[PDB]
């Protein structure tokens, strides 16, 4: 009979098909809640996504959309595979949900934030990190929008990212986050591909300092952190600033930069051994490179890889529009 079924999963009913068995609530995103499941068929853990009705408005529609054609087309290593997409309605005008089924992962990098970690796994999940980033540059794709949430990784330490990005106002309850955000988008400055490489960074150092590198109430208190720790940005990075944009920065109470040594110390990284040692101060010197607030003094993707602690491892559519637009991608 009926090639579905539907088991409550804490408010919001999940009606899947008949080979994903055993739902169990992961997580919930800011656009749709997650199970863990088996499949039957492939025999296998999945990962099951809700999007409940994604065409509610241009925000949740642009994403979904967004999502359910890239997730589809471009394929890495590094980066979350798509097993399969379907809905339990069977014609437009009854449609409503769409449901992405994807590999199992075992965790969030906020997990793995809260845990020390030795050189040999920190600097492997950097380097998929920056793989899957290349790959999503080489496409064409600039994130701008990494965060601990959104990459996700398993118990051997492979590393995969979720969504792609970004591309406004919502009656959504919840916030988002805007630490790992680079200046340019804080100031909103125009930007390039080593956008992501302050993402990352910010991450990195998250990652040593088991804490928030830039936290903030809004871009306001964000960009105060920013020049606390690193230092008022150079005169020349002013003058790439918009003259609105710039006033508000330069009247802004001036600051000396914190050195990198000082910001990350030594009780922060191993250094038990000779190799710890050196691991430390090229780990060190990664995060200098990185977390540079001027874009043109920022090292690159590609450079990032060669990087001696790295390359160890070397439109404007209307709610019914888009409900037609994302059933379709649905059914091929
Ligand atoms: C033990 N780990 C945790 O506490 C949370 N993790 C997060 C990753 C999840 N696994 C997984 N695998 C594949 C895709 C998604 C996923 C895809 N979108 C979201 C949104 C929120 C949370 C998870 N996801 N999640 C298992 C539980």
């Amino acid at each position: 009979d009926n090639q579905f079924y539907s088991v409550e999963v804490g408010d919001s009913t999940f009606t899947v098909l008949k080979r994903y068995q055993n739902l169990k609530p992961i997580g919930s995103g800011a656009q749709g809640i997650v199970c863990a499941a088996y499949d039957a068929v492939l025999d296998r853990n999945v990962a099951i996504k809700k999007l409940s009705r994604p065409f509610q408005n241009q925000t949740h529609a642009k994403r979904a959309y967004r999502e359910l054609v890239l997730m589809k087309c471009v394929n890495h290593k590094n980066i979350i595979s798509l097993l399969n997409v379907f809905t339990p309605q069977k014609t437009l005008e009854e449609f409503q949900d769409v449901y992405l089924v994807m590999e199992l992962m075992d965790a969030n990098l906020c997990q793995v934030i809260q845990m020390e970690l030795d050189h040999e796994r920190m600097s492997y999940l950097l380097y998929q990190m920056l793989c899957g980033i290349k790959h999503l540059h080489s496409a064409g794709i600039i994130h701008r929008d990494l965060k601990p949430s959104n990459i996700v990784v398993k118990s051997d330490c492979t590393l995969k990212i979720l969504d792609f990005g970004l591309a406004s106002f919502m009656m959504t309850p919840y916030v988002v986050t805007r630490y790992y955000r680079a200046p340019e988008v804080i100031l909103g400055m125009g930007y390039k591909e080593n956008v992501d490489i302050w993402s990352v960074g910010c991450i990195m150092g998250e990652m040593v300092r088991h804490k928030i590198l830039f936290p903030g109430r809004d871009y306001i208190d964000q960009w105060n952190k920013v020049i606390e720790q690193l230092g008022t940005p150079c005169p020349e990075f002013m003058k790439k600033l918009q003259p609105t944009v710039r006033n508000y920065v330069e009247n802004r109470p001036k600051y000396a930069g914190l050195t990198f040594p000082k910001l990350f110390p030594d009780s922060l990284f191993p250094a038990d051994s000779e190799h710890n040692k050196l691991k430390a101060s090229q780990a060190r010197d990664l995060l200098s490179k990185m977390l540079v607030i001027d874009p043109a003094k920022r090292i690159s993707v590609d450079d990032a890889l060669q990087h001696p602690y790295i390359n160890v491892w070397y439109r404007e559519h209307t709610i019914e529009e888009w409900k037609e637009l994302i059933y379709k991608e649905v059914m091929n």
